[PDB]
């Protein structure tokens, strides 16, 4: 057993997450093997995208502690998500089916848009001009909504979610004439600089669970992420906590999420540290505690994705 979230479509999620991306000077190899030591330490949920390039890898993983005997197909939560250049209705399907045909899966546990601003289609993740530019692409959100409901109704994707969504962008989707499925998730940046308060209530209003990424403050990937940005775990407050109860300020800012009801994804490929994350489920903060690291929210957002600021559904 393990600890998972209803999901308002019925479906449950595993409440730690494994991420996956790693900057792009670490081999892809390295997804393999980290994947497979996130199931053994008891991971139960992958978090992946079509933009990771890492999908034959990650899906590799899977298969093998599937094959092997080590964990049932159903005991894995696996995520991905639709890149932007495939954000027009009748590019939908066809992106989740290369998706888990270079997985080799027949099914994802979730779905996600991953990013609002819609680009050119085509193999380019970011297709740019000769002169460079980005080349955004106009699409309506409800259209690919439509999309995703039916790659769930297909059996494709068993939910459907969005990321990196806004509160007007969520209201666009949840207010969408025919509606058949609101989205069990919104995932977004979260962590205690940022710690989303206004928006997770909003998700919780709608019965949707907010799920954090960067939850230990990013990979911190230039240029994506600003190097003068302050580092989430160097925290005093957190790195005292982490002291006060013998864990790390990793485990604190972990644990934090869920006991305010959020899901939260962590990403390592260090064995000591992927074993070590699993370690937020012995042991739990008190009120005083959890109101210290509420404390410690600094509006900080260390992923902005502002090369596709402009279009009018950039989110922040
Ligand atoms: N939807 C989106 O738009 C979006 C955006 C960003 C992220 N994500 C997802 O969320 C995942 C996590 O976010 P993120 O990758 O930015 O990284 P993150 O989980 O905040 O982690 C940041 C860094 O923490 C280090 N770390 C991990 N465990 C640690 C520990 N116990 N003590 C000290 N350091 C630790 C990792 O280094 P080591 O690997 O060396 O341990 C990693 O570089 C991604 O992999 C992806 O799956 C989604
Ligand atoms: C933000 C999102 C994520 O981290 O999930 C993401 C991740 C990676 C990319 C990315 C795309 C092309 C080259 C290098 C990085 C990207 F454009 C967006």
């Amino acid at each position: 057993k393990y600890q998972c979230v209803k999901l308002n479509d019925g479906h449950f999620m595993p409440v730690l997450g494994f991420g996956t991306y790693a900057p792009a000077e670490v081999p892809k190899s390295k997804a393999l093997e980290a994947v497979k030591l996130a199931i053994e330490a008891g991971f139960h949920h992958i978090d992946s995208a079509h933009v990771y390039n890492n999908e034959e890898q990650v899906g590799l993983a899977i298969r093998s502690k599937i094959a092997d005997g080590s964990v049932k197909r159903e005991d894995i939560f696996y995520t991905s998500k639709l890149w932007s250049n495939s954000h027009r209705p009748e590019l939908v399907r066809p992106a989740l089916e290369r998706s888990l045909k270079n997985l080799q899966l027949d099914y994802v546990d979730l779905y996600l848009i991953h990013f609002p601003v819609s680009v050119k289609p085509g193999e380019e993740v970011i297709p740019k001009d000769e002169n460079g530019k980005i080349l955004f692409d106009t699409v309506d959100l409800c259209a690919t909504w439509e999309a995703m409901e039916k790659c769930k109704d297909a059996g494709l994707a068993k939910s459907i979610g969005v990321s990196n969504f806004n509160h007007r962008l969520l209201e666009m989707i949840l207010n969408k004439p025919g509606l058949k499925y609101k989205p069990v998730c919104n995932q977004v940046e979260c962590h205690p600089y940022f710690n989303q308060r206004k928006l997770l209530d909003f998700c919780k209003s709608k019965d949707i669970v907010l799920v954090a990424y960067s939850a230990l403050g990013s990979h911190r990937e230039e240029p994506w992420v600003d190097p003068n940005s302050p580092v989430l775990l160097e925290d005093p407050v957190l790195c005292a906590l982490a002291k006060k109860h013998k864990r790390t300020p990793a485990l604190i800012a972990l644990r934090y999420q869920l006991q305010r009801g959020v899901v939260v994804l962590a990403k390592s490929y260090n064995e000591q540290r992927i074993r070590q994350n699993v370690q937020v489920f012995e042991f739990q903060l008190t009120s005083e505690e959890m109101k210290a690291i509420d404390g410690l929210n600094r509006n900080v957002r260390y992923l902005t994705l502002d090369i596709f600021a402009g279009p009018p559904n950039y989110p922040f």
